[PDB]
Parts: C-alpha cells; sequence; structure tokens
DNA sequence: GCTGATGCGTG
DNA sequence: GTCGGAC
DNA sequence: GTCCGACAACGCATCAGC
C-alpha cells in the first residue's frame, strides 16, 4: 500500500492485504521485516510477539508466498536447515571491521561504542556510510538480504574475509531507518528479539490457519478465524499449532516443510513430512531437578527409571533401510564424518533382524588400556571433519538410552517402557564399545540417593529420571524437557563451592546493556601472594543482585590493574576492580585451562585450573581476599575429581 | 609453512 | 551448559 | 512449566598475517 517506514504489524484488526506495506507479488521489503522486529522487541509478552509476527507472515502468504521461507529464516536468524551446516563465518570481529569501514570510523572507536551501548546494531544504525552516494541504492528486500547472508556463508578460502566485508558494507550502504540495526544484530548472532523457534512456529501455524496459502488472488479468505467464537478459534489454533510443531520436531527442516505447507496446507502436512532415518529429529531434553523430593513431586504416582547421566556428547545414530548410517549431534549437525569408528561397529551392535533404526546415545571418551570412561575434555580433542578410522586417537564408547525408530516403526508416540524393551532386545552390548545406560527402576528415596552417589563414583554427572508409562513418549512437541536431570551440584550445600575474589567487570550486552554483564574472578596464590584469574562469572545473580553489584563495585574501579593480580590469557576486564569483594561460586567440575593462571604448576606445568559451569551463589561479606579459596585448595579440589 | 585471532560448536 | 525474568 | 536470552569453559577448523 504505502511506505514501509510506517508499517505497523502490531496494529489492531490487522488486515493482511490492506495493512501490508507492499503490493501483491512484489518482494517483501526488508524494512517490513525490520519494523516487525521493532514491534516485537518493544513488548514483553511473548503471545503479543507471536501475534505481530503472525500478521507479517499472513501478509507474506497472501501477497508474496515465495518470500515466506526467507522471512522465516530471517526471523530465526538461521541460514538453512541445521544438518546442512551453513554458518556465516562472521562474528563481532569481522562485523565491527565492516562497520568501521562502512562508516569511515576507526575500528577502536566503533568497538568501544559497541561495548558501551552493549549492542552492535545501535552503532551501525546511527552512523552514515561514507560510501553512500547522493541518491541511495534501491530498498533492500527480505529475499535479497537473506541471499546475501547466504552469499557471505558460502565464501571460503584465502582472502574470503575481505569478500564477506564487501557484502556487509554493501548491505549497510542500502539500509534505511532501523534496517542496519537488525542486519548488524543478525550478523553478530544476537538478534535478541525475545521471540525464537517456538514463537516462530506458533506464528507460522497461526498465519497459515488464518490466511490459507494457495488462494486465487485477491484471497477470498484473509481471516478464517473470524466466523468462530474466541473459544473455538483458540482450540482450533492450538490443534493446528501442534500439527506443525510435532511435524517440525520430527523433520526440523523448513526447506522441506514450507513447500508442502504452501501446496497442500497444514492439515495434510504429516502425510508429506514424517520422521525417517537420515533426517535428524529434535532430541528430548531434561529439566533440572534440585532434589529427589522434587523428582517425586514431579512424577507423583508414575513409575520411573533412573539412569546414569554420562558426560560426553549426544550421538543420534540413524541406520537407513539399505545399510547407510548417519550420525547427528544434539543440534542436528551431521557428525557422520567425525565417527568412522562408530560406523564400522554398527553391524556389531544390532541384531541381523534390524533393518533400520534411530538410536539415542551418549558418545563418551573411553580408555581401552584402562577400560574406563575418560573426561569430557578428552572427548573434545577428537577431530571433527572427515576423520579416517586408522588415525583415531580418542576411542569412544556409546551408552545407549533410547530408541526412536525401528524397522520402519516410529516410536515417537510409544511409552519408554516399550521403547527401552525394544532397545534392550534388538541391540547387542560390547563392553567399551556399545552398552546400555546403567539404570535403576525404583521409587525408594534411599536407593535413588545411593544410585546418585554411585553414578558420580562411576564418572557420571548424576542421574537422568524418566517415566516409563505415564507421559512417557518421545513427543518433543508435547514437552521438550520430558526427562529430569539430577546432579549433585544442584543440591544446596553439596558440590564444589569456592570463595573467589572479584578482580574485573565486563560491560553487559543485550539484556545487560548499561550495567555489568560479567565479572572476572580470582583465587589467592599463597606461594606468590598473587591473585590469579580462575574464571569469568555471568549467571546466578538476580537482576536486583546485579544492580547491587554495580553499586558496591563502582567505588572499586581502577584505571590500571594491581601489580599482584595475574590474568595471563583471560579477557582483559572492561573495568579493573580493586580486589575486595569475595563471592561464593559453585561449579559442576574443575578443568585444566589453556588460559587461566589459577594454580598453574600445581597440577600441570603449563595449565592452570578453571571452573565448568560457574554460577554466583552469594556475596561473602564476612571474607576478605586473603581468606578466599587458595590456588592450592583449587588444585586439591581438582585432584579429588580423579 | 607456522601462529594467533576469529568463528563455530560442544557441553 | 546455569540461571532468572516474563508469562 | 515454557520460552527466552543473558552469561560460563574450551575444543577443532580456518584464515590473516607473518
Ligand atoms: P542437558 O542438561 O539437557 O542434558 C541432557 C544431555 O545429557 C546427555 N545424557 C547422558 N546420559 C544420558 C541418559 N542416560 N539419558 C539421556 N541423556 C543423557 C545427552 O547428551 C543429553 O543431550
Amino acid at each position: 500500500s504505502n511506505d514501509p517506514s510506517g508499517y505497523n504489524p502490531a496494529k489492531n484488526n490487522y488486515h493482511p492485504v490492506e495493512d501490508a506495506c507492499w503490493k501483491p507479488g512484489q518482494k517483501v521489503p526488508y524494512l517490513a521485516v525490520a519494523r516487525t522486529f521493532e514491534k516485537i522487541e518493544e513488548v514483553s509478552a511473548r503471545l503479543r510477539m507471536v501475534e505481530t509476527l503472525s500478521n507479517l507472515l499472513r501478509s507474506v502468504v497472501a501477497l508474496s508466498p515465495p518470500d515466506l521461507l526467507p522471512v522465516l529464516y530471517l526471523s530465526l536468524n538461521h541460514l538453512g536447515p541445521p544438518q546442512q551446516g551453513l554458518a556465516l563465518g562472521v562474528g563481532d570481529g569481522v562485523l565491527l571491521k565492516a562497520v568501521a569501514q562502512a562508516t569511515g570510523r576507526q575500528l577502536e572507536s566503533v568497538r568501544a561504542e559497541a561495548a558501551e551501548k552493549g549492542d552492535v546494531g545501535l552503532v551501525a544504525e546511527n552512523s552514515r556510510s561514507t560510501q553512500r552516494l547522493m541518491l541511495p541504492p534501491p530498498p533492500l528486500t527480505a529475499s535479497g538480504v537473506f541471499s546475501k547472508f547466504r552469499d557471505i556463508a558460502r565464501l571460503t578460502g584465502s582472502a574470503s574475509t575481505a569478500k564477506k566485508i564487501d557484502i556487509i558494507k554493501g548491505l549497510f550502504v542500502a539500509c534505511r531507518h532501523s534496517e542496519a540495526r537488525f542486519i548488524a544484530r543478525s550478523l553478530s548472532g544476537r538478534l535478541r528479539l525475545g521471540l525464537a523457534e517456538q514463537s516462530v512456529l506458533a506464528a507460522l501455524s497461526q498465519a497459515v490457519s488464518l490466511t490459507p496459502p494457495g488462494q486465487e488472488f485477491p484471497p477470498a479468505m484473509v481471516d478464517a478465524g473470524k466466523g468462530k467464537t474466541a473459544e473455538a478459534r483458540k482450540t482450533w489454533l492450538e490443534e493446528q499449532g501442534m500439527i506443525l510443531k510435532q511435524t517440525f520436531c520430527e523433520v526440523p527442516d523448513l526447506d522441506r516443510i514450507i513447500p508442502v505447507l504452501l501446496e497442500h496446507g497444514l492439515e495434510r502436512l504429516p502425510e508429506h513430512c514424517k520422521l525417517s532415518p537420515g533426517i535428524p529429529l529434535k532430541p528430548m531434553l531434561a529439566h533440572p531437578t534440585r532434589g529427589i523430593s522434587e523428582v517425586l513431586k514431579r512424577f507423583e504416582e508414575a513409575a520411573f527409571t533412573c539412569e546414569y547421566k554420562y558426560d560426553g556428547q549426544r550421538a543420534q545414530i540413524h541406520a537407513l533401510e539399505g545399510g547407510e548410517v548417519k550420525i547427528f549431534s544434539r543440534n542436528q549437525a551431521d557428525n557422520t564424518g567425525k565417527y568412522p569408528d562408530i560406523i564400522s561397529r554398527i553391524p556389531k551392535i544390532k541384531l541381523p533382524s534390524v533393518t533400520s533404526f534411530i538410536l539415542d546415545t551418549e558418545a563418551v571418551a573411553w580408555d581401552r588400556e584402562k577400560k574406563q570412561i575418560q573426561p569430557f575434555q578428552v572427548l573434545t580433542t577428537r577431530k571433527r571433519k572427515e576423520v579416517d578410522a586408522s588415525e583415531i586417537q580418542v576411542q569412544v564408547c556409546l551408552y545407549a538410552f533410547d530408541l526412536i525408530y525401528l524397522n520402519g516403526e516410529s516410536l515417537v508416540r510409544e511409552p519408554l517402557s516399550r521403547r527401552r524393551q525394544l532397545l534392550r532386545e534388538n541391540f547387542v552390548e560390547t563392553e567399551g564399545e556399545f552398552v546400555f545406560a546403567t539404570s535403576l527402576d525404583t521409587k525408594d528415596i534411599e536407593q535413588i540417593a545411593e544410585f546418585l552417589e554411585q553414578s558420580v563414583k562411576d564418572s557420571c554427572e548424576g542421574l537422568m529420571v524418566k517415566t516409563l508409562d505415564v507421559d512417557a513418549t518421545y513427543e518433543i512437541a508435547k514437552r521438550s524437557h520430558n526427562w529430569l536431570k539430577l546432579k549433585k551440584d544442584y543440591l544446596d550445600g553439596v558440590g564444589d563451592t569456592l570463595d573467589l575474589v572479584v578482580i574485573g567487570a565486563y560491560l553487559g550486552r543485550g539484556k545487560r546493556a548499561g550495567r555489568y554483564g560479567g565479572f572476572l574472578l580470582a583465587s589467592y596464590d599463597e606461594d606468590s601472594e598473587e591473585l590469579q584469574a580462575i574464571c569469568k562469572l555471568g549467571t546466578g545473580f538476580s537482576d536486583e543482585e546485579l544492580e547491587e553489584h554495580h553499586q558496591s563495585l563502582k567505588a572499586l574501579v581502577l584505571p590500571s590493574p594491581r601489580p599482584y593480580v595475574r590474568i595471563d590469557g583471560a579477557v582483559i576486564p572492561d573495568h579493573w576492580l580493586d580486589p575486595s569483594a569475595v563471592w561464593e561460586v559453585k561449579c559442576a567440575d574443575l578443568s585444566l585451562s589453556p588460559i587461566y593462571p589459577a594454580a598453574r604448576g600445581l597440577v600441570d606445568s603449563d595449565k592452570g585450573i578453571s571452573l565448568r559451569f560457574p554460577r554466583f551463589i552469594r556475596v561473602r561479606e564476612d571474607k576478605q581476599p586473603e581468606q578466599a579459596t587458595t590456588s592450592a585448595q583449587v588444585a586439591c579440589l581438582y585432584r579429588k575429581q580423579s
């Protein structure tokens, strides 16, 4: 209709044709997307964000259906389906260089402003490009921007960075109004709308339900909910939402789903897109549980099983009819080339009656000499891309815990009791290569407590807890965190807790813009009377506690570090702090660090020690830095892990 | 040919 | 990965 | 409970710079 600068997708009674800012068949302008992002970021209520995105999506369906897929990817800040592994190869480094060049400003000035504002988008938006001619280029389109992001991602090899920067600069030259803000945020990986995958799916199912695709233009049906009561409309949209969600969870690939949606409609979608070996599916996740009593409350009177939670990496293993094997990560990345050793062992793990399967396993580093699990850190030293089986140094043992598909049968809707029985009967254990997760079926609190203790003695993180028959399916769309995770470090007063000295602060980004988002912590090295950086810290405080930290630390800001504070390879703090505050910090584990100097030389000649999953517990007002946890005590904690 | 910075990705 | 905020 | 985005350590792969 008129200028996209006035586009209002949050408008009441939004009409997909009359309230759009482009004409039928025209390319969706990128400014329409940016204005939608603005209206989403302005609100706190997720369902209001969904309504606003739905409005844009309904206009796209009604007016410009070829742009639906790029608009969806822009809204997710994705480049394509996850198993294809497209990635920009752009972070703040390349982006800030491009912004500096685009605006003719010094890199260090742009970088400082980005830190201060806590958002690269605001820096890119408020500076004019020294390349822009008098007459600007034509307005950016949603599909055009998306294609340029993909162009950036496809550039590889020597001198590819300069080519990426040229594309980015070209985008900024053509930006108008709020566009540069969101192109910059997209490139930095921090769109930070408050709306992500689940809201995008809800907006999409609502949009195609209210404004059906494939109508002769002008569409006779622009709002198919209008003839329903609010109550009936709600039930209908919820049911349509679940159709899309369950399909996506089984086939998380918009390249596959959107063409079907536009051609056949949402009600027919599950006939055309179904779970199948070779296509990765969304894995079941776990909800953290802070005690066995919380477990029993959550699973009330539902029989459940406890399993060791192995400390490795998830491997979703697919065997297709015909013999091909694929392996995917928890995030649906294709890891087949990383595990030639697993591929060769598949004939050894499955009985010959098994013709196809999808297995849910943990890959764990395994010492064949000592016949014992090795730490996560050892597993991460595996090579990633096209490994050959002869060159493997770190062997892996698979710990299998679920079966999602068998001999052409999807088990998504089957109870774990049956899925587990099919797993145990149709696959073959080999010690140190493929074994079923150690498990316990019980409701006795004391057996569970002992099992949790035993899992930690047996090199695991704690327990997974899973119902066997009540709400015990693998339907991620119904509940994505259907399993519980119980770790010792969740229990109040249990686990590795340290008192550490605050030696630096980092300016916050995004939700933390305008205050500190993170802090640099140190342990006390008695031998050298130095404070040694041990880790950064960025979670565990409430918003109120974070404002209190900002107040209590402001007087401690130094221009230059104290001579007895050693940070070696740590990120230099934005504000150095006079060592004074002592905070209680909890972690899951201690790790040998390539950068942190804490306790260097006490366990390893070259490496100090850091904290895995550190979080703030409380301030120790009754401790001064000389009573903080010592670097010797840190070393003792690390050795005790064995 | 090598190294450190950068990016992606796992947890 | 942990965590807290908004719903 | 769900969803989201602040923030953690640290591995391999890649590429600019040398
Ligand atoms: P997040 O804290 O959601 O943890 C889930 C991951 O735990 C791993 N895992 C190890 N052992 C198990 C068992 N027995 N069952 C399920 N998941 C397990 C997986 O890698 C998960 O992704």
